[PDB]
């Protein structure tokens, strides 16, 4: 719904980078569907499984007909051609599709997803409240905000003796950074293996005579310009990742040093938050500090005080 | 709609592996419709009903004319070729028909429908209700508060009487974990048989006057891949199944046990309750067990009193 | 809308069984206009209008080119193969659009239309309302609620003298099993003669030379599949048909038997329903006894004495 | 909007028939857009521009290659065949828009639309109003219903003076049997022109050599089954018409006799509608004479005199 | 939303021609990229850049392979094809894509957005005031009709002084009735040349052998057929704005008669709207004069002083 | 959702100028995977690695099969053709997808995005309150339009700090432009590139036989036709870029001088705009000016004053 308010910045860049993967993905994958076929034809001068290349000129005649070309086709492109060219879309959408699972499955979890929906309401009646106007610069309204405080202070005592949340968000970057890993360690290591020129040599002389074959792969070029760019996405995607890995195991997210605002606002009865809670807090932060500032009247006990003086008059 | 309450962690896995089911299901029913062919060539020497592998080289003429070839690709494609390689994907969508019918037929069923609505409404409203508050630690609310107690009274009594919910939901997990044991059972025994070559006697020769043949089923890689990728899958999906199955028969489900709210909130009188209720309170337990301790105060003969003498004075 | 509570489980099986045959209709259909074609050899000596079937190997030169095969091929697919093989997707989403059409044609039609909006209206608001609570355990409200008694005595004065929906909903289920009976009987006669081998002798010789060919049809084994699974798929709808048939026709629901609820309840005076509203008793019951429970005291005498006396006190 | 409440049954048949219209025309498009070939031979000897049908068999060699068999098949495809071959899909859909249009113009016009919106709102909020029953069978609802009586005074004033929604709901239905009877005219004429068979004599020598062909058009058969189709379907179309067309003729509605609601509410006092709201009265009778019951009490002088009674005390 | 007030009914039938102008463009194009091809033949004997035309029959025998007429059918259908031919489905798609955005280049620039919005909204807060009822024919009401008494009062102080939407409003019709002119004066000029038989000589001796060829477009009568359809299209969209454009530039649409509707309402005190607001009341008028009617009472003095009257008591 | 009011003319232009792009890139892309063929044939006698040209007509016989006019059509289409001529469907939609990016980048990015909804937010509540038309022309109004007037003043002293949204809004049109100084620099340069002959000299005699082939792109006259219109549409989006980018460098958009409203209304105790919020209060000033306007009277102290005196009263 309004679940946008617990995305930083670069969890939306990984958000439409996942998208073009897909697109990529799809794209090469109905276009291997569609033709993926390669033409293939023997070599007369054979030496050391090599093409010797030795009036009017007229054309070879090998003698064959269609469809013993169509089977030494299917026997060449299935034996002698790499497996990086046959099966790199559907390998990488199945790498989009770990990327999306391990973006969501923070959400889909429900022992956090129920954590998460219940802060979200809290902070939006927070945010959607008068009274804190009062607090920073009517009976029913400060029983209400009464309510509103208690409601907050059970949140408080209940999220906070968790850990989940915090060590969920921890293991998804992890492993998202080793999946970047993997996929830089191979893909570029593998990714000169596709060309156009191909020779093979299949052993089969009982069926058409001739023993080696020169083929023709014709989506190599293709397929070489969709594996850089996805080489060049999938860095962009491990940079993003790397950066927000360092952030927090550098930044100490357990605990939220909450006195930068509370000296401004002269509201020295405001602590700090232990863990599991003050992680989102930062969270929050990091879209922008307006929510954790309008946060601060609802947990002060000056603040209690003065509702409750001003319900008793 | 709301129902997302009843349906724990390990039903969403359920429900996403489900539907990759259906995704590589109809990925090789597309494929399958699309071309499945495959190229047939006749052997000239023939020993033990093989092929025996007995200035330029020049190709062998076999003196048939193309569509006597796609006669003998037809009759070896049919004959010859075992029913595992043609009719898988259509198996493996009929089998993940038959998991979402069996994951859903426990909603739409109406008998349980009716409870399921009338349980989720009923902790909705005692959720939204704010006499917990005040109850854990204005009178016109107090009167709608009795009218929910006085509904929480009869939907107990109501509730009770019933087997029918832990009934299926007992029924569609054993089905489950049945057709899991059917499918390994079967599908790793036959996938074996799918393979590049096959070697087709299919005995006409008054049509091309060859006896045996010697093809090439150009998609066979491709489904052994597919294959392999849905018998892993099948796997994680039984392993699922089996761990809730063991939940099920190990934590006695079918009373509940309440005094672990009751000895940590202050509340002596609160009952046990028997069936059927017992059961969607572990099925919403095991989503967060707070919702469990906001409806203990709406089943307390005390709490009965607090609220009659609360409206009376 | 909600008029999903007038749907008993007989009627959605049968709504999901209609959705899968249209589904396997479409396929065949989609498959069908692809391809569906036949390859036909001739045969070069001839016994009873067949084929006579009688140093290395050598191909047979029939001495025909590639468009007087096509030819053969398309007068051999019209002239000599069984319809059934033709038009059995077209003749199967034909039955499945008339089931569909008997379906909804019962919701659709005004006259029974507004019957069933205006009873799931007055039955929402009658289960919604709140005094049945005191019923069942102030003064404006009193106002509403006999507003209530009095709409609902306008609707049992109205509708009770009519006769349609049930007579509707005799005249659907009865043509859906005398449908089922005509498929039954026409579907299993004809569907063993597809097959794979088939002789044409369609007599044009002056344009071939040949007189009796060999054809093979290779869509013949999937279309056996899809008839078999829509044969059995069709004997599981006309099962539940004769089920609900069974069950309509036993317990003669013309009126209804209201003294089980009164015996309990202590309201004697509640009377017997006489006809096209114990109907749709009925089948709201078989959702769930509730909605009946908590519509017994919308009706008696004696509650509108209740509420009149509350209403003068 | 909310116009369901203005089509009655006799346009709910007609909007699905107009669906079913659709979808084979759309079906016979993408057969004659995706194959629509045909399949030409020459014959050799000839006998008046016909052809005279006259050890083992061998085949006939014509010496054309296969480009001159396409050549020969274009030009026989096009100058012997009948138009009603080739764009009965086109004919089919061109009629089906035109009849969609025709049965929605009514509707889509302002001047009308603006009517029939007022119409619909002023007896929603005639449904709507409690006083009903109470006119039938505390001071603020009088204030609302006397805004009402005002209100509907002025809407009868206000509407009184046209006639356009009944001289275009004639429009509509005479301009649908018309172009029935053109359909129907022209269809069944020229519906057997097509056909398997198909000889073509076009004096092409100086590109092929021969003089006639015997061509085999494939898709006659399925062509012919979708024209029978369609000729039984828009009769059934053609019947309703006539039958709501004889209605309308014969109901007189042009003014709205109303003594049968006075007679059983006794109210003495009511007028007769002149016209062009008598007939829309009439239809929202023909949905169910509930909302026409319940206009009565909104026109009564009676009923103003009670209502005036009731706000003065 | 329910812009439908500001858009009369000859901008609704524009709208409707221009979906199937889009409709058959889409269909021409898409058959245009399926198969759009045409098949070629050589001249054996050649008199003055045109084909001489001069036992059994036997077929003509030209020596040449297929692909070397794959080559000249490429290049007789670039070179001496006409290119009306060949673009015609996209020329017919820049045509109703330029009609459409002319259509709604009024509604989407924002300088006139704001005053059809502010507009809009006015007429309806006019149009739901109960206040007009009592107006044509306590003290919340009054104060809520003064504050829409001086909000209508600032808005024709705001909207007198401009005069763009009249002027945007001129220059689109008269580039739709430009845009007219322009596509009937070449589309009849060029439809005629279009035909199935077409002669080409490309001059390619060095590759096939041949001179002059003689040819045959298939898709010529289909082509003609959409393009006369068309043609009639489009003269019936210029019928409708010319009709529309003699109707504003003869009405002086520019300044309101108001004086027919004061001198039925007894209102004598009423002012004559200037400019660029007395023309979006012509259109509204174009609706209906129900809301010119309800608009009347907004802006007479005698009305403000009856509303102060009735503030005072 | 709100912020098509804060959006100028000149992001709508754009914003379908981008999304006409993305539909001819689309068709050029599925145009090139669909055909992406090209007919080659050999020249016998050549000169200088070009053609030289050098009882009746008769064909030129080759000597060459189907597969190896297929391998050097394969060999001509990836070597001597341009790259340009290949992928430039996928530049431009590269180029589309480069142009939307950096559209909604300022909108995506939350640091702005919060900034620029709570300033639609405020101005939406500014422009519902009713107060300010009295203002610029009961007690509890009064206490909601001091909130305002607190939540003003917060907002003021909250965003006008900084100067990330000028600076971002900046820097995309900047990049923009630049962008467009790119495509127009080469796309020109390379477009004289595609043709319909190209000739290839591969070196390839050892398969064939020739060296030197005459080769046809069929789709070259529709890849220029796409391309020119690209071009043309480049540049009118480039000149609406230099528009906005010379209106921001020209007005000095970085303070609001607020003189003309305080010159109409006599409201002389109001203050001039630092920066970063004149910017937006100038974007949407270019939608229209009553929005500015109406937020006049939240701004000033005299409004404040005479609102304290009101709550005094
Ligand atoms: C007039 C003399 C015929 C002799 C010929 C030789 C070929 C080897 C032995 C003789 C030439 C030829 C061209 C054909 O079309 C072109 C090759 C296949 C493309 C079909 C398109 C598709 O992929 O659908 C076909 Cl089909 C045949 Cl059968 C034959 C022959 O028979």
């Amino acid at each position: 719904p309004a679940y946008r308010i617990l995305k930083p910045w670069w969890d939306v860049f990984t958000d439409y980078i996942s998208i073009v993967m897909l697109m990529i993905a799809v794209f090469g994958g109905t276009l291997q569907v569609t033709q993926d076929k390669m033409i293939c034809l023997p070599c007369k001068w054979v030496t050391k499984d090599s093409c010797n290349d030795s009036t009017g000129p007229t054309g070879i005649k090998y003698d064959l007909d269609r469809h013993q070309y169509n089977y030494v086709d299917a026997v060449c492109y299935e034996n002698r051609l790499h497996w990086f060219a046959k099966y790199f879309p559907y390998l990488v959408l199945l790498h989009t599709l770990i990327f999306l699972a391990c973006s969501n499955f923070w959400f889909k979890f429900p022992r956090t997803s129920s954590k998460l929906e219940h802060f979200v309401s809290i902070l939006l009646k927070c945010f959607d409240s008068p009274w804190t106007t009062r607090a920073l610069s009517d009976k029913k309204e400060g029983e209400q905000a009464k309510a509103l405080f208690e409601k907050v202070k059970k949140f408080r005592t209940h999220v906070e003796e968790g850990d989940i949340v915090y060590r969920l968000y921890m293991r998804q970057t992890i492993i998202k950074v080793i999946k970047f890993a993997l996929i830089i360690c191979y893909t570029v290591y593998y990714v000169h293996n596709i060309k156009f020129d191909v020779d093979c040599t299949v052993d089969i002389e009982s069926l058409t005579g001739y023993r080696t074959y020169r083929c023709a792969h014709p989506l190599a070029t293709l397929f070489k310009i969709l594996a850089s760019f996805y080489i060049s996405l999938v860095i962009f995607y491990g940079l993003i990742c790397m950066y927000t890995l360092w952030w927090m195991l550098r930044r100490s997210l357990k605990k939220y040093s909450f006195e930068s605002i509370r000296e401004e606002s002269s509201y020295s009865d405001i602590p700090d938050v232990k863990n599991d809670f003050a992680f989102m807090l930062h969270l929050i932060d990091q879209y922008d500090p307006l929510y954790s500032k309008r946060f601060a009247v609802f947990l002060s006990e000056v603040s209690e005080n003065k509702l409750r003086q001003l319900n008793l008059n």
